[PDB]
């Protein structure tokens, strides 16, 4: 009985190699996967990425999926991914296809707790101008986990949320919650926010937070972080319909 979470493992994590090497890639790695046992599946993604990196999409940029539903995410960074086309001459058992690499951002839909990919819905190649709140939630958002796990948090998260592709900003804040519950704090205590204008709010409870800060000896494009794990009330500020955070004033 393979859960959803295993079958997507299964049908589209290749966690052992960075790239497709061969042409002959999709022709081993169908049949292996058993993904021509009964029929030849037309068409197939593989990941070239770590289970974690694939997993922490989750928590990424959430899109509408093709089929309607919202529990798709697609994820801030380019992948290595290898694209698996049947040709047309293939016949079943002896399933042919073309093995195609590229690097595009994958989308994907997630379930469960854990909240994990359980379908693949598609690749993106990608400017894009993006919202302020898919903005805030790109800079400040981070549900994967509970909590820094290690001093090399920030160094990671910084260059993965792209907050180091031009230069190094300097000092930034993850927010280790539920988006529903920071959303939540747009109807909380309301007070000033540091600029003097009014659209701020503090987090009624304190909040799993990372506070993330650019080292004395840091250097574009070398950009190194101290990492600091805390417990404090958020400070946000909010606008639109929905009424929710577009930047991150402060914690306290």
């Amino acid at each position: 009985k393979e859960t959803a979470a295993a079958k997507f493992e299964r049908q589209h994590m290749d966690s052992s190699t960075s790239a497709a090497s061969s042409s002959n890639y999709c022709n081993q790695m169908m049949k292996s996967r058993n993904l021509t046992k009964d029929r030849c599946k037309p068409v197939n993604t593989f990941v070239h990425e770590s289970l974690a990196d694939v997993q922490a999409v989750c928590s990424q940029k959430n899109v509408a999926c093709k089929n309607g539903q919202t529990n798709c995410y697609q994820s801030y960074s380019t992948m290595s991914i290898t694209d698996c086309r049947e040709t047309g001459s293939s016949k079943y058992p002896n399933c042919a296809y073309k093995t195609t690499q590229a690097n595009k951002h994958i989308i994907v839909a997630c379930e469960g707790n854990p909240y994990v990919p359980v379908h693949f819905d598609a690749s993106v190649s990608g400017s894009g101008k993006e919202t302020a709140a898919a903005k805030f939630e790109r800079q400040h958002m981070d549900s994967s986990t509970s909590a820094a796990s290690s001093s090399n948090y920030c160094n990671q998260m910084m260059k993965s949320r792209n907050l180091t592709k031009d230069r190094c900003k300097p000092v930034n804040t993850f927010v280790h919650e539920s988006l529903a519950d920071v959303q939540a704090v747009c109807s909380q205590k309301n007070v000033a926010c540091k600029n003097g204008q009014t659209n701020c709010y503090q987090s009624y409870s304190t909040m799993s937070i990372t506070d993330c800060r650019e080292t004395g000896s840091s250097k574009y494009p070398n950009c190194a972080y101290k990492t600091t794990q805390a417990n404090k009330h958020i400070i946000v500020a909010c606008e639109g319909n929905p009424y929710v955070p577009v930047h991150f004033d402060a914690s306290v």
